[PDB]
């Protein structure tokens, strides 16, 4: 049927795609301009019109009044953002969807870009078919997850910010962090085999499903762990959070 806009705010980027809910994948090329800096709510705003306006242009774009999806790396709450772990702070308490509605003048509804993820990969990924705990991490600047039960969303689960020997484990685990300690692929599998044995503990998924833009290196980590949880790279990366996007318009309408 009708495509729908996702968007999906990052912390270096901001990029969107026309999805085709049927198919689970984007009409046309994504399209992406730069995470302004600072990234405050104004900014932010401006970026994300832009983004909408380019593929809103395009002729396999979806109906001019269309709700769009967008994600955000915080809480949010009945759109309000609840969280900023790595955004400026003045976006705490915003309501990011009223915000977004006003500047695009269409309907806007945000969802934290772990979930997207999670939607994504329930629906058209490695999750798909699997009953049970699901828990989609992603690797990148934070630490996100995604909480699937019975391939339902369990909305803001932040999992990235459990607190793991002595330190948020995000601080420690997060591809940010791998970096910035100058730690091997060996090192930092011991930190994963650690966190995801931890998450393990604590939720005996079905399934762990890793996001993030390093889940695409999961071939140097992965072997690596010992872990009683079966565990798998993300099917969708790249796109993952733009249709998650999509997707929860959908199920909200
Ligand atoms: O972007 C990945 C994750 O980063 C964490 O720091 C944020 O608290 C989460 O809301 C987000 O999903």
């Amino acid at each position: 049927n009708a495509p729908l806009i996702g968007i999906d705010i990052g912390g270096t980027g901001i990029k969107g795609g026309i999805v085709d809910l049927k198919k689970g994948k984007l009409l046309g090329e994504r399209f992406r301009v730069p995470t302004p800096q600072p990234a405050t709510p104004e900014s932010v705003a401006e970026a994300v019109a832009l983004v909408v306006a380019e593929l809103s242009a395009r002729p396999e774009a979806p109906a001019a009044g269309s709700p769009v999806g967008v994600t955000f790396p915080g809480i949010i709450q009945h759109g309000v953002v609840h969280s900023a772990a790595n955004v400026d702070k003045s976006w705490l308490n915003t309501d990011i969807d009223a915000l977004l509605t006003a500047r695009l003048g269409r309907p806007v509804e945000v969802i934290n870009d772990a979930d997207a993820a999670g939607l994504a990969e329930a629906r058209y990924g490695a999750g798909a078919g699997v009953k049970g705990t699901v828990l989609v991490i992603t690797l990148g600047t934070g630490i996100g997850s995604a909480f699937i039960f019975d391939g339902k969303l369990v909305p803001n689960a932040e999992l990235g910010h459990l607190e793991i020997d002595g330190h948020d484990a995000e601080t420690k685990a997060s591809a940010v962090a791998r970096e910035r300690d100058g730690l091997s692929w060996d090192e930092y599998s011991v930190l994963l085999q650690r966190y995801f044995s931890h998450v393990e503990f604590l939720f005996s998924p079905e399934l762990f499903i890793v996001g993030g833009g390093i889940s695409k290196r999961a071939d140097e980590y992965l072997p690596n762990l010992r872990l009683r949880t079966p565990i798998v790279p993300a099917v969708l990366r790249n796109e993952a959070g733009i249709v998650g996007a999509a997707i929860e318009i959908a199920l909200q309408h």
